[PDB]
């Protein structure tokens, strides 16, 4: 009874030092002759080379560098058993390393600025402008490259301070409150913030510029 | 050919939707009858109950939340094939979760306020004291629970702006300029900071006090 198949999950920019052993291999039939491992494919002896090795005696698969799975994310090796007299005894195994993901991307602002515009008499809860930011992390298993959005500060606080929301996680920029006048005040300017983690994590800040018009 | 151990490595606190496939169990005696597949141990039917799971007429071990590594790091399960009739078929296959770990805790200072105390008159150089943080994630393995200590600020910035530095790694306070004296500034009060994943990650701040000695 086993695995159907077996990947080895291995976290990027991991520590430590260098080689790190990950699994070992072994082969049905190795009181025939003795048997000398050897591993082969992108990663081990095609670019990037040396990253993963096997131990020829032991079958011990080594990690020689940390990953970057913002880089490559996963691998696919083949192992080699071959006997002491040259034979291959068995045939080339996959070995398919799944990179999994660490938070080691800030999020990072679309534009330095942002500018969009909307109209005096719009009723709340009203789109004006959608402004956002990448994380270069994963998204879909992880929340480290996922997202938060919220409005720091909001200049000039003129006829409110909650003038706007910023939706948590599409980055929409509404208007929450009636009392919209171009001749009171002409240009917003709201002081946006992205947060990685989904709010726990890291937070860049860019600004986007509301001009309200006639 | 084949490991010799093949653990499941499971990033804890994993997004998307519940349950998840992580391997799928076979068993080399599944070209005869129709086998049913279950699960025991904690995390399975001990406690933390039903954390795992498997489909009894496909294999799939499902993973039914998210897991926390700092609340549990490794589980050692084992899978049963039974035919219709209960009937243990080989023995049964053990099951072993590696909990990999995420950043999923902020570095915290042990007391919100060091005191400290330093001779006017010792050498550039010379050690004050040592303030501590700690971070419940990982530092062996990952660089998330890996901290890293710098100076905010210094008031007063009486005589030069910055009198003191700080161990990055240790939280070793230090002496870094002449001129200290208790007559005219008799107390420094510093404000330092911890960072994670050795300074690309999260923060908080404390304060060191170092009073100026005659
Ligand atoms: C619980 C968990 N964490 C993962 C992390 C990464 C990949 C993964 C699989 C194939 C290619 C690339 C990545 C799969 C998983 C799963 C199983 C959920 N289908
Ligand atoms: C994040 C991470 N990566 C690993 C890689 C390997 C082993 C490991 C497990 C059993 C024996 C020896 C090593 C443990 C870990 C962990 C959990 C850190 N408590
Ligand atoms: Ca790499
Ligand atoms: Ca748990
Ligand atoms: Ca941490
Ligand atoms: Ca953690």
């Amino acid at each position: 009874m086993d695995w159907v198949v077996a990947p080895i999950s291995v976290p990027e920019n991991g520590k430590g030092p260098f080689p790190q052993r990950l699994n070992q291999l072994k082969s049905n039939k190795d009181r025939d002759t003795k048997i000398f491992y050897s591993i082969t494919g992108p990663g081990a002896d095609s670019p990037p080379e040396g990253v993963f090795a096997v131990e020829k005696e032991t079958g011990w698969l080594l990690l020689n560098k940390p990953l970057d799975r913002e880089e490559i994310a996963k691998y696919e090796l083949f192992g080699h058993a071959v006997s002491e007299n040259g034979a291959s005894v068995e045939d080339p195994m996959n070995i398919s390393i799944i990179v999994t993901d660490q938070n080691d991307h800030k999020p990072k602002f679309t534009q330095d600025t942002f500018r969009g515009s909307v109209l005096e008499g719009v009723l709340p809860g009203t789109s004006v402008m959608q402004v956002t930011a990448t994380d270069e992390d994963d998204a879909i298993y992880t929340y480290n490259g996922v997202v938060a959005y919220s409005i720091h500060s909001q200049e000039p606080k003129d006829p409110h301070d909650l003038m706007f929301t910023i939706h948590r996680s599409t980055g929409t920029i509404s208007v929450i409150s009636s009392g919209l006048d171009r001749e009171k005040v002409p240009e917003y300017t709201l002081t946006i913030q992205a947060t990685d983690m989904d709010g726990d994590g890291s937070t860049t800040t860019a600004v986007a510029v509301v001009e309200i018009l006639d």
